């Protein structure tokens, strides 16, 4: 049950409602989605290697300053030649899970026809 | 004799005359030199890693095309995962530092009388 439920985004089908808002609520829990595949990533990654797409930040820098980091993430974030997944997207959901108190299921049947 | 000889580029010492032109005279001789070793080639190919220095590349190639080849090799190079050894620079010489071959020499019978 671990191996499918908690990893494939077919995860859904047992908690429904996920959504896309860009963030979390006070309580709910975000999920993040992601890929595999080098030469699936090798080919996501390719706009972020051009001249004129990374021209961008000093454009915006002009007037508006970024949030600072420590040096080593900025370090990390920065080589793309052995990489091996990439995030793709994220997702809302209004509640917590409990994490205790182990389940047990109850089953009914439905009645005969007359 | 050739452990030590023919290994350091204290090679010189017995062949003096080692230059740097790019290429090889038309009966020349032509030498790579390399460096071994984990952390330096770590260290070296630190500049091939970074996206600023991959987009010379896509950028170039807007007006010009550069020689063909064969997929495979192009995907092996790329790999850059476990290399011990790193050539860094290239000589010429004006003479063949021959091997691989004996000599032959053709000459005729002596007249001995009959």
């Amino acid at each position: 049950q671990i191996m499918e439920l908690q990893l494939f985004h077919k995860f859904a089908q047992n908690n429904p409602g996920m959504e896309h808002l860009g963030g979390v609520p006070k309580g709910g829990t975000f999920v993040l989605v992601y890929v595999d595949g080098r030469e699936l990533v090798r080919n996501l990654l390719s706009a972020d290697r051009d001249p004129t797409y990374q021209a961008r930040t000093e454009v915006i820098k002009k007037y508006a300053s970024l949030p600072p980091g420590s040096p080593q993430e900025l370090a990390t974030s920065r080589e793309l030649l052995n990489r091996e997944d990439i995030v793709v997207g994220d997702f809302c959901l209004p509640y917590r899970f409990s994490s205790k108190t182990p389940t047990v299921s109850y089953v009914l049947t439905q009645p005969r026809p007359i």
